[PDB]
């Protein structure tokens, strides 16, 4: 199903990836940071992570050095390089 759940609350975002089964069950969400900002929300075991989505100057989206010019490449790109830089974890759809 689509993983982009615009303006759903930080918490409510928390409470829908703890019931998943798969660590990097995901969602995209539209923070309260700043205009515009959106946040990747992770599964990780017990915990959920929330990884915030900015932009660079040139409209690219980033979470630490690799830039993107959509979400859907930010996601594409992390369905096969892991969001973990201590075990694989690959972005997975909510079931």
């Amino acid at each position: 199903g689509s993983w982009f759940f615009g303006k759903i609350p930080r918490a409510k975002a928390e409470e829908m990836l703890s019931k998943q089964r798969h660590d990097g069950a995901f969602l995209i969400r539209e923070s309260e940071s700043a205009p515009g900002d959106f946040s990747l929300s992770v599964k990780f075991g017990n915990d959920v992570q929330h990884f915030k989505v900015l932009r660079d100057g040139a409209g690219k989206y980033f979470l630490w050095v690799v830039k993107f010019n959509s979400l859907n490449e930010l996601v594409d790109y992390h369905r096969s390089t892991s969001v973990s830089r201590n075990q694989q974890i690959f972005l997975r759809d909510i079931e």
